[PDB]
């Protein structure tokens, strides 16, 4: 229906970038530095509704919905890292019209990278990848476990029960389909009766992309890991082996995040990790002060 | 590997690619952006520039992965090349554009009718395009598989990506014994000519493999256009005995371009051109030079942009 939306605690508006109209958040005061959130996938801008105020206090804070997922528009087919970020160019330069400091959760960490690295020249201050699945969310991985092997199972069950653009739209199936799932990595996947309001939200396109090894089929991470051009945080939140079947439970594996981190220092750029183990996927959702204070205080080391 | 020309080129930095591109004419006439066919750099153009710049402020530009623009492995896909040509009209022309492409290049004159930033193109001229036909799954007719295909497969087969195989003498045998009737005139000099010297063959390994519009299906692009689109359709025969497509689309292809052109409410002509060579704006350039600048006249707003 795409007519599926509620209130939030900040106003809402769009943008035309060329082919995506661009639903966004702001919060904060223009004299203060840009800084532009990127959720996680099926996550809206209001993934950091909890969070804006905290970042408020410090920065002119622009949450978008990325194509594909809350109010921004569908755009069958076309669902690729490269198209994501060029999107996010747009937004830069029709929108903020300033450098702007770039946070992103899980996909959106991804994203953040990939504007350090193929954005316009001056556009990206520093990049902040929450949780970013470097190689594990690749098909085909230079390091470690593929896709396939750690987020794979819920996009399959996405794309088989709920369908591109909701095309299938079987809550019911997909629910049953994930309490039977022989995959750890759903054991604790949330399974209410009715669908929640992020994935009503979410093109399940999305998800095929990823399970499919299309969305990034032409952005390998550690050919884009070697081009960035900013200072980088890595974050590093929960990750196990799962001790039956080997799964990555996380975003990333520890061998996956030393090379990330080599290859970016191999670039000859800043990049600073930091592991909170027991921390959630979401940070920025789950535990907002501390995620807050984890990006105003790197964000204070960066060059004016 | 290059040599001299006759304009100036230059170099802008669009974040990832470097882009070069050569300039003429005064900005007091409409801004042109001129794009070359795949193996072809900017001066794909250089005899026809001089006559385009008595009327528009032209720009000619090295496409990603071809002449002095970055070779960008593992990345040639329309939107990347599109969206770098984006970019370029935002830090360098500065102007909303007639764009003009050739072959690929007119493919990337819709994309950007498409999918370009709000109000940078005024218009779009697909010289010769290969609609469908580039595609390894079109909608509708030939597949690049019974198409321009064979030549790439020996691009990938024998030059390999970046030229990291660079089997010339390979490639001309391969091409001398090559099943495929479109293959029947490709020339095969002794040694690779200035235009592939400047080629990146990955971009073929993208047409043939089919990645390079896996994520720009022709049939949705060509339904998202926004501005007036002029399509040349050029020299075609389809083979009586293998069915391929010598040219760069079908008349069936032609025709369902337009009719998803049509029905995305905008203006399209189609000039069938049946004895024209696939490079027009080369091998004939004052006939291109006349269908572009004839069709400009008619744009609205042509008198909006010269100043």
């Amino acid at each position: 229906s795409r007519n599926i939306f509620v209130s939030h605690r900040f106003p809402e508006r769009q943008v035309d970038l060329g082919e995506v109209v661009m639903n966004f958040a702001e919060a904060g005061s223009p004299d203060n530095p840009a800084l532009l959130l990127l959720p996680e996938q099926t996550g809206s801008w209001w993934s950091y509704e909890p969070v804006m105020g905290l970042l408020a206090e410090n920065f002119h804070v622009f949450a978008v919905d990325i194509r594909g997922q809350g109010r921004s528009t569908w755009t069958p087919r076309r669902y690729s890292l490269d198209n994501f970020g060029n999107d996010l160019v747009r937004f830069i330069a029709l929108v903020i019209k300033r450098p702007v400091v770039v946070a992103g959760n899980s996909s959106g960490g991804l994203l953040a990278a990939w504007l350090s690295a193929y954005a316009m020249p001056g556009q990206i201050r520093a990049a902040l990848c929450e949780d970013a699945p470097f190689f594990a969310s690749e098909l085909v991985p230079a390091y470690g476990h593929s896709v396939l092997q750690a987020a794979g199972p819920a996009f399959e069950l996405y794309r088989d029960f709920l369908g591109d653009q909701w095309s299938i739209g079987d809550w019911k199936g997909f629910v049953e389909a994930a309490k039977a799932s022989p995959a750890k990595a759903m054991q604790l996947f949330p399974t209410p009766d009715e669908a929640p309001q992020n994935l009503k939200e979410y093109d399940p396109e999305w998800g095929r992309a990823f399970f499919e090894g299309t969305v990034a089929l032409h952005c390998p991470h550690d050919r884009m890991l070697s081009q960035v051009k900013t200072p980088i945080l890595i974050t590093h939140h929960a990750r196990t082996i799962d001790p039956e079947t080997g799964e990555l439970l996380g975003a990333l594996s520890d061998l996956q995040a030393e090379h990330a981190q080599d290859i970016i220092r191999s670039a000859g750029v800043r990049v600073d990790y930091q592991s909170h183990p027991d921390a959630l996927h979401m940070m920025h959702l789950f535990d907002p002060a501390r995620y807050a204070e984890i990006l105003t205080s790197w964000s204070a080391t960066l060059p004016a």
